[PDB]
This record gives C-alpha cells, structure tokens and sequence, in this order.
C-alpha cells in the first residue's frame, strides 16, 4: 500500500553522470550550458538493464553504492530505479532498439536466466529499496501491433516471460511498474479498453503479486502530464495528455481487478507542444525539453511519482539509412540528425533538451 517513492531520496546513477561529464561537457564550451549540463547530471533517472552483461556489473555496482550511502546515514535513505529491458525479439514494431537475443536462438531460456539472476542480486540487496519498470513497449505492442509479424510471432513469448518476471521479481523490497505505453498510444479511445483487458489479465494470471504497484506511462516519449489545451498533433484523442489517459485508464483497470498506481516519465516533456509533426513520431523528436524533476509530490491520487525513465541525451535510434537498426521514424523531418545508435550519446539532442528545459537549469 505504500508509495515506494515516499520516504526515500532517489539515487542518481553514475552512468548517466559519466556520459554527461566525459562526453557532453568537454564538447560544450558555453558557460551556461556547461553549468546546466552539470546540474542535469544529478537528476535521478532510471538505470537500464538493456543488455545481459549489465546485471552482474552495473546493477551490482549501483546497489553497492546505495547500500554504502545508506549505511553511512543517508536520510532519507536512497532507493534505486531500474528498467528491465532485454526481452528476446525486443522492440518488435520497430528497428531502432532491436536487442541482443532472439526467440529463434534460445532467447526464452536466456531471458529466464537473466530474470533469475536479477532476482538473486535483488535478494542479496534486500536492504535497498528498489523500484522497477518492466519492459518498455512490450505489452503496448501486444495491444496494437499484432498485425506486425515480429510482434505476433513474439506475443505468446512476451506473455509467458512477463508473467515469469512479475512472479520472480515479487520481492518484499521491490515495487514493479509494468510499462503501459502513453496517451497517444494506448489512450486512444479505440485502444484503451483492450489495453485494460490485457494488463488486468496479465496481472491476474501472475497471481496478483504484491510487489506489482501499477504501470508506468510516457516512457521514452514526450507527452505532457497536464496542459490546458490539446496539442494539434493529438486531435481527435480526448486523452491528449497523461493525466487524461490515467484518469480514463485507471477505472477500466480497477473494474477488471487491477487497481494500478502510476508513474509518469517527464524527462523529455518540458516543452509543449513539442515539434512532433505527428503524434506517432517517437524518434529523437525536435522541439523537446527536459521536464518536471522526479518527485512523489504529484498532487494526484493515482500517480505515485513523476519520474525520468528515458535518460535525455541517450539516442532513440540511428538516422544512418545504411545501418542494420535504421528505422524510418528516425529519418523523418522532425527527428534530429545525424543521430547515433539507440542508447548512444547524442550530444546535439542533449543540448536541445537543456535549451528547452522547463523548469530551466
Ligand atoms: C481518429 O484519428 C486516428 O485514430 C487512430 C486510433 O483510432 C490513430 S491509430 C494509433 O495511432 C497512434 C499514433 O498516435 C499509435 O501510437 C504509436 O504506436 C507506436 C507503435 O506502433 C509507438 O511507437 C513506439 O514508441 C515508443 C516510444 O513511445 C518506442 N520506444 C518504440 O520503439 C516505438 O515502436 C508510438 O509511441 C505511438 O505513438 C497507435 O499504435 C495507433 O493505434 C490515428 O493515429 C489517428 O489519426
Ligand atoms: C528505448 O531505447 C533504449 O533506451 C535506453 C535508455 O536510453 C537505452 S539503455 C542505454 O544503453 C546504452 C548502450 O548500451 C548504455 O551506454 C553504454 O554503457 C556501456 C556500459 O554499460 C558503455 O560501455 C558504452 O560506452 C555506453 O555507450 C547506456 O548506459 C544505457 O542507459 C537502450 O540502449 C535503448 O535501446
Ligand atoms: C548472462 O549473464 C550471466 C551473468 O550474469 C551469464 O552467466 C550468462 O551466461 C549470460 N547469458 C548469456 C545468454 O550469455
């Protein structure tokens, strides 16, 4: 029943800090941008377990640092924020963030082992409050993208592995939030009921694990929490921001046995409207800014926290048309270019986010 974001400070991980200080700052001479970059490096965004190698290295290192700070007397205690993101046939409706594992090459077994190892590590660090986002985009793709061969082919696997993860990571010091797309994906009137059906059924089939707190929205996207008028690209969706989406979604979930609490990514939501020409333009969108800083003080009963899940500056996908992971969304007129591989540092993007930051740095 506890909000896992209440009574703790959020740990800012050293990986994002290191990117900003070793890659970004040496390329930013401008005094104000340099000072702003140093400040954003300290905003506590989620750390992503995007490859298996990170489990026994980066995850352990962060948890070990938090343990040490808390043992020294940190008040409030620090909590960790981790994304689980390595399903086989990952990112099934796009090319940009295809992952290391494939269902056709022992991916299911590889993933179960990854989840088992994460469980063992979280058990060993049961003294550290841990908040998890489970597999961005996965279930949202199962709602709207069964017409995509990679997604339809992965659906049964996604379902089995999601339930596996929810049960295995159901630990006394863990809070989990399943990814649930965003207002412009699942919040469309035609998608929102089948979305609620799917998430509630997964929840029931997982045995309603205690550690499942709810859902995460807007991960790696740009939507407003709350604006007074719909951005043009949102019409005619009545759920044109995350507040509308959540207020519509929660009753439908609760009626199906899943009284989900929410966290909302605001890391790239500071400038509204954005420069997106169409709402479905997700890749390195121009006209965006760093948004509201992580906090549990949301003013909304259904929202545990505003968070930064996607770390701004880390690319959404390459704009190189010859690359294996080239996705046409990343070559569009409203995608910033040239852009490196997904997850790699995109310094010009980082600068855009600093310039447009609201609140400013
Ligand atoms: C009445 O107007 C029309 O209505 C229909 C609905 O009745 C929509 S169709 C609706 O369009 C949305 C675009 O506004 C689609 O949402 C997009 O889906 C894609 C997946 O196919 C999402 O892409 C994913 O984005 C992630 C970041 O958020 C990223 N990590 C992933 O790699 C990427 O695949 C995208 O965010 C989302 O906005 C929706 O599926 C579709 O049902 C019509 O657009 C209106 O004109
Ligand atoms: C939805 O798209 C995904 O977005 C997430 C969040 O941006 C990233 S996770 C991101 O991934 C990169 C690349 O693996 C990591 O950067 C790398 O860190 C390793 C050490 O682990 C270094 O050796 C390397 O030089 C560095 O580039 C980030 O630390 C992660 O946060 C994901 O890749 C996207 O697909
Ligand atoms: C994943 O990493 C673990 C160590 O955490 C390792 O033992 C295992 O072999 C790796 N999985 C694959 C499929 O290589």
């Amino acid at each position: 029943n506890g909000n896992p974001f209440e009574g703790v400070q959020l740990w800012a991980n050293n990986y994002y800090r290191s990117e900003v200080h070793t890659l970004a700052i040496p390329q930013i001479t401008d005094p104000a941008l340099r000072a702003a970059a140093s400040a954003v490096a300290e905003v506590p965004s989620f750390q992503w377990l995007d490859r298996n190698v990170t489990v026994d290295t980066l995850l352990v290192q962060t948890l070990s640092e938090i343990r040490e700070a808390n043992q020294a007397g940190a008040n409030p205690q620090y909590a960790a924020q981790i994304v689980v993101y390595d399903l086989p046939d990952r990112d099934c409706a796009a090319a940009a963030s295809n992952g290391e594992w494939a269902i056709a090459n022992n991916g299911v077994n590889n993933y179960k082992a990854y989840i088992n190892r994460i469980r063992e590590i979280l058990i060993s660090f049961s003294d550290v409050r841990t908040i998890l986002v489970i597999e961005p985009d996965s279930l949202a793709n199962m709602v709207t993208n069964m017409n995509v061969p990679k997604c339809s082919g992965a659906a049964s696997t996604y379902r089995e592995l999601t339930i596996y993860a929810l049960k295995q990571l159901d630990l006394p010091h863990v809070a989990m939030y399943m990814d649930a797309g965003h207002a412009g994906w699942l919040g469309w009137p035609a998608n929102i009921q089948p979305a609620a059906e799917l998430f509630a059924k997964i929840y029931e089939d997982a045995g309603k694990p205690r550690a499942v707190r709810g859902l995460a929205t807007n991960v790696a996207n740009y939507n407003a929490w709350s604006v007074s008028s719909p951005p043009p690209y949102t019409s005619p969706n009545p759920n044109y921001d995350e507040k509308h989406y959540i207020e519509a979604f929660r009753p439908l979930l609760e009626a199906r046995g899943f009284p989900a609490q929410f966290i909302v990514d605001q890391g790239r939501s500071g400038k509204q409207p954005t420069g997106q020409k169409e709402w479905g333009h997700w890749c390195n969108a121009i006209g965006t800014g760093f948004g509201m800083r992580p906090t549990a003080n949301t003013g909304h009963q259904y929202v545990d926290a505003f968070v930064w899940v996607k770390p701004g500056g880390e690319c959404d996908g390459t704009s190189d048309t010859t690359a294996a992971r080239y996705d046409y969304h990343c070559g569009l007129e409203d995608a910033l270019k040239p852009a490196p591989e997904a997850g790699q540092w995109f310094n010009e993007y980082f600068i855009q986010l600093l310039r447009n930051a609201n609140p400013p740095f």
